[PDB]
């Protein structure tokens, strides 16, 4: 009926395999520090993580990180992808390096990787995604608008079975990086540590001094005194009192929310995947500096 995913293990490789792609992918991002303005590529693979993953329809199980399909042009050219290709010539090298890992098991790492190197939380990561064909590869317009309100997102994200306390978890993710006019008709900053994984996005929604206006673009944003940015979608957070409720605590304690974070962003890269019984069990990635490289 619905397609079965059966998680399939790279033949022959083990922890040891896994640690040996992430510590190059953290390597580079070290090293390619100047990327949008020495923002560095971490908020873009974390994004891409995302894209690939937010593909997902609960009801038929078409889409999500399975198959690695962003690597066909369809998936690529979604508008809404507009950007990504950034992190795609970024991890290239990477898979030249390391050919034997699955498209799908590359891009969700970068992910992982980008959000622990970013002083975020340890995110489990499973291992197992297996290529598909270029006619598993999902249309385009899963992915969700930013000009909506806070019932829109709700609606959406129960497309991919998440909750209300997942769908704020997962929000936080906009802590990091900005918006840029070419790619999505938004322009700005979110807060001040760009690429640093904090509560910031909580605060800010709380704390600042938010006024209605329209970009260069002829689109409307939440633009703040400090000079940071709200998408519409982002702002309807505060407009939503069980939202609310949950950014408050979550600008309350950090804590809280990487852990909440850790399990939405697991289960988001999860998402239409069925793991054996005999499939390892999840890893918990070292960073470089747990490994003193
Ligand atoms: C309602 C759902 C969401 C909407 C409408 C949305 C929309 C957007 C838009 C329009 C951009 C700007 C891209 C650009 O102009 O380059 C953006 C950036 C970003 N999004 Fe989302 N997003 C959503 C959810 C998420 C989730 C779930 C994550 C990961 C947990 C995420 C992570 C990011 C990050 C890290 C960036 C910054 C990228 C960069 O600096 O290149 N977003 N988002």
């Amino acid at each position: 009926t619905p397609l079965v995913h059966v998680a399939s293990v790279e033949k022959g490789r083990s922890y040891e395999d896994f640690q040996k792609v992430y510590n190059a992918i953290a390597l580079k991002l070290r090293e390619d520090d100047e990327y949008d303005n020495y923002i560095g590529y971490g908020p873009v693979l974390v994004r891409l993580a995302w894209h690939i993953s937010g593909t997902w329809d609960k009801h038929d199980n078409t889409g999500g990180s399975y198959g690695g399909t962003y690597r066909f042009k369809k998936e690529f050219n979604d508008p809404s992808n507009a950007g990504l290709q950034n992190g795609f010539k970024f991890l290239e090298p990477i898979h030249k390096e390391f050919p034997w890992i699955s498209s799908g098991d590359l891009f969700s790492l970068g992910g992982v990787t980008a959000v622990q190197e970013m002083q975020g939380p340890k995110i489990p990561w499973r291992c197992g995604r297996v290529d598909t064909p270029e006619d598993t590869t999902p249309d385009n317009g899963r992915l969700p608008d930013a000009d909506k309100d806070a019932g829109y997102v709700r609606t959406f994200f129960q497309r991919l079975n998440m909750n209300d306390r997942e769908v704020v978890a997962l929000m936080g993710a906009h802590a990091l990086g900005k918006t840029h006019l070419k790619n999505s008709g938004y322009e700005g900053p979110w807060g001040a540590a760009n690429n640093v994984f904090t509560n910031e996005f909580y605060l800010n929604l709380l704390n600042e001094d938010w006024k209605l206006e329209k970009n260069d673009a002829n689109n409307e944003q939440w633009d703040s005194k400090s000079g940071y940015m709200m998408l519409p979608t982002n702002y309807s957070l505060i407009q939503d009192p069980k939202y609310l409720s949950i950014v408050k605590e979550y600008a309350n304690d950090q804590d809280k929310f990487f852990k909440d974070f850790s399990k939405a962003f697991e289960k988001l890269l999860e998402n239409g995947i069925t793991f054996p019984k005999d499939a390892p069990s999840p890893f918990i990635f070292k960073t470089l500096e747990e490994q003193g490289l």
